[PDB]
Protein backbone atom coordinates (compact mmCIF):
# COMPACT_ATOMS: atom_id res chain seq x y z
CA UNK A 1 0.00 0.00 0.00
CA UNK A 2 1.49 3.66 -1.22
CA UNK A 3 0.71 6.72 0.58
CA UNK A 4 -1.09 9.77 -1.02
CA UNK A 5 0.42 13.30 -1.61
CA UNK A 6 -1.17 15.11 0.70
CA UNK A 7 0.40 18.31 0.13
CA UNK A 8 0.13 21.00 3.36
CA UNK A 9 -1.22 24.30 2.30
CA UNK A 10 -0.66 27.11 4.43
CA UNK A 11 -3.90 28.57 3.91
CA UNK A 12 -3.87 32.08 5.84
CA UNK A 13 -3.36 34.72 2.71
CA UNK A 14 -6.89 33.36 2.32
CA UNK A 15 -7.81 35.63 5.68
CA UNK A 16 -5.69 38.43 4.36
CA UNK A 17 -6.22 41.26 1.57
CA UNK A 18 -2.68 40.08 -0.44
CA UNK A 19 -4.38 39.00 -3.82
CA UNK A 20 -1.05 37.59 -5.46
CA UNK A 21 -0.45 35.44 -2.15
CA UNK A 22 -3.77 34.27 -1.87
CA UNK A 23 -3.41 33.45 -6.01
CA UNK A 24 -0.88 31.55 -4.60
CA UNK A 25 -2.93 29.51 -2.26
CA UNK A 26 -5.34 28.69 -5.05
CA UNK A 27 -2.48 27.22 -7.45
CA UNK A 28 -1.84 25.01 -4.24
CA UNK A 29 -5.54 23.84 -4.58
CA UNK A 30 -6.10 23.42 -8.00
CA UNK A 31 -2.71 21.00 -8.03
CA UNK A 32 -4.44 18.79 -5.28
CA UNK A 33 -7.47 18.59 -5.95
CA UNK A 34 -6.37 17.64 -9.61
CA UNK A 35 -3.89 15.42 -8.06
CA UNK A 36 -5.38 12.82 -5.19
CA UNK A 37 -7.85 15.16 -4.29
CA UNK A 38 -6.96 15.73 -0.61
CA UNK A 39 -4.64 18.25 0.98
CA UNK A 40 -3.91 19.58 4.68
CA UNK A 41 -4.97 23.26 5.68
CA UNK A 42 -2.58 24.35 8.00
CA UNK A 43 -1.79 27.71 9.67
CA UNK A 44 -5.67 27.72 10.06
CA UNK A 45 -6.20 29.74 13.05
CA UNK A 46 -8.46 27.25 15.21
CA UNK A 47 -7.49 25.91 18.09
CA UNK A 48 -7.83 21.96 17.63
CA UNK A 49 -6.00 21.01 20.80
CA UNK A 50 -9.26 22.37 22.67
CA UNK A 51 -11.43 20.83 19.82
CA UNK A 52 -10.30 17.69 20.42
CA UNK A 53 -10.35 18.10 24.45
CA UNK A 54 -14.23 19.01 24.57
CA UNK A 55 -14.99 16.38 22.42
CA UNK A 56 -13.30 13.29 24.61
CA UNK A 57 -14.63 14.69 27.92
CA UNK A 58 -18.14 14.83 26.00
CA UNK A 59 -17.75 11.26 24.48
CA UNK A 60 -16.28 9.84 27.68
CA UNK A 61 -19.13 11.20 29.87
CA UNK A 62 -22.32 10.49 28.34
CA UNK A 63 -24.55 7.79 29.51
CA UNK A 64 -26.87 5.38 27.88
CA UNK A 65 -29.97 7.02 29.11
CA UNK A 66 -28.88 10.43 27.97
CA UNK A 67 -27.82 8.75 24.41
CA UNK A 68 -31.61 7.30 23.97
CA UNK A 69 -32.48 11.12 24.76
CA UNK A 70 -30.67 12.44 22.24
CA UNK A 71 -31.20 9.73 19.73
CA UNK A 72 -32.00 10.24 15.95
CA UNK A 73 -34.85 8.31 14.56
CA UNK A 74 -32.68 5.27 13.34
CA UNK A 75 -32.01 4.54 17.25
CA UNK A 76 -35.50 6.16 18.62
CA UNK A 77 -38.75 5.42 17.26
CA UNK A 78 -40.12 8.55 19.60
CA UNK A 79 -37.37 11.05 17.45
CA UNK A 80 -39.51 11.36 13.97
CA UNK A 81 -38.12 14.53 13.36
CA UNK A 82 -34.41 13.36 14.09
CA UNK A 83 -33.27 12.40 10.63
CA UNK A 84 -29.86 14.47 10.44
CA UNK A 85 -29.19 15.49 14.24
CA UNK A 86 -28.62 13.83 17.88
CA UNK A 87 -26.85 11.07 18.77
CA UNK A 88 -25.72 7.72 16.45
CA UNK A 89 -25.35 5.09 19.36
CA UNK A 90 -22.75 2.33 18.99
CA UNK A 91 -24.22 -1.46 19.60
CA UNK A 92 -21.48 -3.12 21.84
CA UNK A 93 -20.77 -6.30 19.85
CA UNK A 94 -21.74 -5.49 16.40
CA UNK A 95 -20.82 -1.48 15.82
CA UNK A 96 -18.39 0.52 17.16
CA UNK A 97 -18.71 4.09 15.88
CA UNK A 98 -20.93 5.84 17.83
CA UNK A 99 -21.27 9.88 17.15
CA UNK A 100 -23.12 13.33 17.54
CA UNK A 101 -24.23 15.47 14.49
CA UNK A 102 -25.11 19.11 14.94
CA UNK A 103 -26.58 21.92 12.30
CA UNK A 104 -26.46 25.01 11.88
CA UNK A 105 -27.24 26.63 15.39
CA UNK A 106 -29.64 29.21 13.56
CA UNK A 107 -32.11 26.41 12.71
CA UNK A 108 -34.79 27.42 15.94
CA UNK A 109 -38.35 27.13 15.93
CA UNK A 110 -38.39 30.54 14.62
CA UNK A 111 -37.00 29.93 11.11
CA UNK A 112 -38.76 29.93 8.21
CA UNK A 113 -37.14 26.37 6.91
CA UNK A 114 -38.42 24.94 10.09
CA UNK A 115 -41.92 26.14 10.07
CA UNK A 116 -41.68 25.26 6.65
CA UNK A 117 -41.12 21.85 7.41
CA UNK A 118 -38.67 21.83 4.80
CA UNK A 119 -36.54 18.33 4.15
CA UNK A 120 -33.10 18.59 6.10
CA UNK A 121 -33.67 21.27 7.92
CA UNK A 122 -33.75 20.70 12.24
CA UNK A 123 -33.60 21.73 15.52
CA UNK A 124 -30.25 20.99 17.17
CA UNK A 125 -30.61 18.75 20.18
CA UNK A 126 -28.57 18.85 22.95
CA UNK A 127 -27.59 16.98 26.14
CA UNK A 128 -28.40 18.39 29.81
CA UNK A 129 -26.06 21.01 30.51
CA UNK A 130 -25.62 20.86 34.32
CA UNK A 131 -24.60 16.95 32.76
CA UNK A 132 -21.73 18.13 30.29
CA UNK A 133 -20.78 22.25 31.70
CA UNK A 134 -19.76 23.94 28.70
CA UNK A 135 -20.47 21.48 25.92
CA UNK A 136 -23.39 22.72 23.85
CA UNK A 137 -21.24 26.08 24.03
CA UNK A 138 -17.87 24.74 22.88
CA UNK A 139 -19.66 23.02 19.83
CA UNK A 140 -21.82 26.41 18.53
CA UNK A 141 -18.62 28.32 19.17
CA UNK A 142 -16.75 25.56 16.87
CA UNK A 143 -19.18 25.53 14.23
CA UNK A 144 -18.52 29.14 13.48
CA UNK A 145 -14.83 28.99 14.16
CA UNK A 146 -15.23 25.93 11.50
CA UNK A 147 -17.75 28.12 9.38
CA UNK A 148 -15.14 30.86 9.35
CA UNK A 149 -12.35 28.65 8.08
CA UNK A 150 -14.38 27.13 5.10
CA UNK A 151 -15.22 30.59 3.88
CA UNK A 152 -12.16 31.85 3.48
CA UNK A 153 -11.20 27.58 1.91
CA UNK A 154 -14.13 28.49 -0.40
CA UNK A 155 -12.51 31.47 -1.74
CA UNK A 156 -8.81 29.56 -2.42
CA UNK A 157 -11.20 27.00 -4.75
CA UNK A 158 -13.19 29.32 -6.29
CA UNK A 159 -9.72 31.55 -7.27
CA UNK A 160 -8.42 27.85 -8.26
CA UNK A 161 -10.92 27.44 -10.84
CA UNK A 162 -10.63 30.99 -12.49
CA UNK A 163 -14.04 32.38 -10.48
CA UNK A 164 -14.23 35.31 -8.55
CA UNK A 165 -13.08 35.15 -4.92
CA UNK A 166 -16.97 34.70 -3.86
CA UNK A 167 -18.23 32.19 -6.61
CA UNK A 168 -19.23 29.56 -3.42
CA UNK A 169 -18.40 31.81 -0.18
CA UNK A 170 -21.70 33.66 -1.40
CA UNK A 171 -23.85 31.22 -1.31
CA UNK A 172 -22.53 29.66 2.37
CA UNK A 173 -24.39 32.12 4.65
CA UNK A 174 -25.03 31.39 8.56
CA UNK A 175 -28.63 32.11 8.02
CA UNK A 176 -29.48 28.89 5.79
CA UNK A 177 -26.42 26.95 5.85
CA UNK A 178 -26.81 23.11 5.57
CA UNK A 179 -23.23 22.49 7.27
CA UNK A 180 -23.07 19.94 9.79
CA UNK A 181 -20.52 19.07 12.50
CA UNK A 182 -20.08 15.34 13.28
CA UNK A 183 -17.65 14.69 16.45
CA UNK A 184 -17.78 10.90 15.93
CA UNK A 185 -15.31 8.37 18.81
CA UNK A 186 -14.03 5.41 17.54
CA UNK A 187 -13.02 3.16 20.64
CA UNK A 188 -10.72 0.92 21.42
CA UNK A 189 -12.32 -2.41 21.64
CA UNK A 190 -10.73 -5.84 22.51
CA UNK A 191 -12.31 -8.52 21.50
CA UNK A 192 -12.85 -6.02 18.67
CA UNK A 193 -16.69 -6.87 17.11
CA UNK A 194 -16.16 -8.69 13.62
CA UNK A 195 -19.43 -7.35 12.92
CA UNK A 196 -17.90 -3.77 12.76
CA UNK A 197 -15.26 -4.77 10.16
CA UNK A 198 -15.78 -4.86 6.63
CA UNK A 199 -13.47 -6.63 4.26
CA UNK A 200 -13.12 -4.17 0.92
CA UNK A 201 -12.73 -6.23 -2.28
CA UNK A 202 -8.89 -5.87 -2.08
CA UNK A 203 -9.06 -7.45 0.99
CA UNK A 204 -8.27 -4.51 3.64
CA UNK A 205 -9.71 -4.91 6.56
CA UNK A 206 -12.73 -1.51 6.93
CA UNK A 207 -14.68 0.39 9.28
CA UNK A 208 -16.13 2.90 6.73
CA UNK A 209 -16.40 1.68 3.00
CA UNK A 210 -15.70 3.46 -0.45
CA UNK A 211 -17.46 6.90 -0.97
CA UNK A 212 -17.88 9.93 -2.28
CA UNK A 213 -18.44 13.17 0.28
CA UNK A 214 -21.80 14.18 0.31
CA UNK A 215 -20.76 18.24 0.45
CA UNK A 216 -19.09 20.91 -1.63
CA UNK A 217 -16.03 20.58 0.44
CA UNK A 218 -15.23 18.46 3.49
CA UNK A 219 -13.60 20.20 6.40
CA UNK A 220 -12.00 17.20 8.35
CA UNK A 221 -10.21 17.39 12.27
CA UNK A 222 -9.31 13.52 13.12
CA UNK A 223 -6.87 12.65 15.77
CA UNK A 224 -3.43 11.42 14.82
CA UNK A 225 -4.14 7.86 14.04
CA UNK A 226 -3.88 6.78 10.38
CA UNK A 227 -6.85 5.79 8.94
CA UNK A 228 -8.23 7.22 5.56
CA UNK A 229 -7.72 5.79 2.00
CA UNK A 230 -7.65 7.66 -1.26
CA UNK A 231 -8.81 5.40 -4.37
CA UNK A 232 -6.38 6.53 -7.47
CA UNK A 233 -5.63 3.96 -10.77
CA UNK A 234 -2.90 2.31 -9.52
CA UNK A 235 -5.10 1.41 -6.28
CA UNK A 236 -6.16 2.60 -2.62
CA UNK A 237 -3.45 5.15 -1.29
CA UNK A 238 -2.67 5.59 2.77
CA UNK A 239 -3.09 9.24 3.90
CA UNK A 240 -1.14 10.21 6.59
CA UNK A 241 -2.37 11.53 9.94
CA UNK A 242 -1.80 15.43 10.83
CA UNK A 243 -3.60 16.11 14.37
CA UNK A 244 -2.49 19.95 13.66
CA UNK A 245 -3.89 20.54 10.17
CA UNK A 246 -7.31 20.00 8.60
CA UNK A 247 -7.77 17.52 5.58
CA UNK A 248 -9.70 19.08 3.27
CA UNK A 249 -11.43 17.30 -0.21
CA UNK A 250 -14.36 18.28 -2.87
CA UNK A 251 -17.29 16.35 -2.49
CA UNK A 252 -19.93 15.04 -5.25
CA UNK A 253 -21.70 18.90 -5.23
CA UNK A 254 -18.46 20.31 -6.77
CA UNK A 255 -17.92 17.46 -9.05
CA UNK A 256 -20.91 18.46 -10.60
CA UNK A 257 -20.64 22.14 -10.85
CA UNK A 258 -17.00 21.64 -12.35
CA UNK A 259 -17.84 18.92 -15.21
CA UNK A 260 -15.83 16.59 -13.12
CA UNK A 261 -12.59 18.79 -13.17
CA UNK A 262 -12.32 18.68 -9.84
CA UNK A 263 -13.25 15.07 -8.83
CA UNK A 264 -14.93 14.09 -5.40
CA UNK A 265 -12.07 11.73 -4.56
CA UNK A 266 -13.43 7.94 -3.49
CA UNK A 267 -12.11 7.10 -0.16
CA UNK A 268 -13.12 4.89 3.07
CA UNK A 269 -11.81 4.36 6.59
CA UNK A 270 -10.01 1.92 7.31
CA UNK A 271 -9.93 -0.27 10.62
CA UNK A 272 -7.67 0.40 13.11
CA UNK A 273 -7.95 -0.78 17.17
CA UNK A 274 -7.36 2.26 18.18
CA UNK A 275 -9.08 4.81 20.31
CA UNK A 276 -10.02 7.86 18.14
CA UNK A 277 -12.01 10.78 17.03
CA UNK A 278 -12.78 11.85 13.57
CA UNK A 279 -14.67 15.66 13.78
CA UNK A 280 -15.63 16.59 10.00
CA UNK A 281 -17.72 19.62 9.17
CA UNK A 282 -19.34 19.37 6.11
CA UNK A 283 -19.87 22.39 3.91
CA UNK A 284 -23.21 22.24 2.79
CA UNK A 285 -25.08 25.39 1.32
CA UNK A 286 -28.26 26.43 1.53
CA UNK A 287 -31.51 24.65 0.63
CA UNK A 288 -31.97 26.89 -2.03
CA UNK A 289 -28.39 27.43 -3.59
CA UNK A 290 -28.09 26.67 -6.70
CA UNK A 291 -24.59 26.82 -8.72
CA UNK A 292 -24.17 26.93 -12.59
CA UNK A 293 -22.30 24.37 -13.84
CA UNK A 294 -19.40 25.54 -15.88
CA UNK A 295 -15.73 22.92 -17.30
CA UNK A 296 -12.58 24.86 -16.75
CA UNK A 297 -11.12 22.30 -19.29
CA UNK A 298 -13.30 23.97 -22.34
CA UNK A 299 -11.89 27.58 -23.73
CA UNK A 300 -15.86 28.89 -23.61
CA UNK A 301 -16.04 27.33 -19.95
CA UNK A 302 -19.74 26.29 -21.37
CA UNK A 303 -21.06 22.75 -19.62
CA UNK A 304 -24.26 21.54 -20.63
CA UNK A 305 -25.23 19.76 -17.32
CA UNK A 306 -28.28 20.84 -15.00
CA UNK A 307 -27.55 23.42 -12.24
CA UNK A 308 -28.51 21.16 -9.27
CA UNK A 309 -30.55 22.40 -6.12
CA UNK A 310 -28.13 21.86 -2.87
CA UNK A 311 -31.09 20.64 -0.79
CA UNK A 312 -31.96 18.14 -2.97
CA UNK A 313 -29.01 16.87 -3.75
CA UNK A 314 -28.15 16.79 -0.18
CA UNK A 315 -31.43 14.59 0.78
CA UNK A 316 -30.86 12.73 -1.71
CA UNK A 317 -26.77 11.76 -0.92
CA UNK A 318 -26.90 11.31 2.47
CA UNK A 319 -30.37 8.82 1.93
CA UNK A 320 -27.57 7.11 -0.83
CA UNK A 321 -24.84 6.48 1.78
CA UNK A 322 -26.86 5.30 4.26
CA UNK A 323 -28.26 2.87 1.74
CA UNK A 324 -25.24 1.78 0.66
CA UNK A 325 -22.32 2.00 3.57
CA UNK A 326 -25.03 1.29 6.20
CA UNK A 327 -26.46 3.76 9.05
CA UNK A 328 -23.97 5.30 11.09
C1 LIG B 1 -14.16 10.02 6.98
C2 LIG B 1 -14.85 10.92 8.01
C3 LIG B 1 -15.38 12.18 7.34
C4 LIG B 1 -15.99 10.17 8.73
N1 LIG B 1 -17.02 9.72 7.80
C5 LIG B 1 -18.17 10.39 7.67
O1 LIG B 1 -18.48 11.34 8.38
C6 LIG B 1 -19.11 9.90 6.57
C7 LIG B 1 -18.33 9.77 5.27
S1 LIG B 1 -17.85 11.38 4.59
N2 LIG B 1 -20.22 10.83 6.39
C8 LIG B 1 -21.49 10.50 6.62
O2 LIG B 1 -21.81 9.40 7.06
C9 LIG B 1 -22.50 11.58 6.35
C10 LIG B 1 -23.00 12.24 7.65
C11 LIG B 1 -23.96 13.40 7.36
C12 LIG B 1 -24.55 13.96 8.69
N3 LIG B 1 -25.29 12.96 9.50
C13 LIG B 1 -25.53 15.09 8.36
O3 LIG B 1 -26.71 15.00 8.64
O4 LIG B 1 -25.00 16.09 7.74
C14 LIG B 1 -15.42 8.99 9.50
O5 LIG B 1 -14.45 9.13 10.21
O6 LIG B 1 -16.06 7.85 9.35
FE1 LIG C 1 -16.01 10.84 3.22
Amino acid sequence: VSKANVPKIDVSPLFGDDQAAKMRVAQQIDAASRDTGFFYAVNHGINVQRLSQKTKEFHMSITPEEKWDLAIRAYNKEHQDQVRAGYYLSIPGKKAVESFCYLNPNFTPDHPRIQAKTPTHEVNVWPDETKHPGFQDFAEQYYWDVFGLSSALLKGYALALGKEENFFARHFKPDDTLASVVLIRYPYLDPYPEAAIKTAADGTKLSFEWHEDVSLITVLYQSNVQNLQVETAAGYQDIEADDTGYLINCGSYMAHLTNNYYKAPINRVKWVNAERQSLPFFVNLGYDSVIDPFDPREPNGKSDREPLSYGDYLQNGLVSLINKNGQT
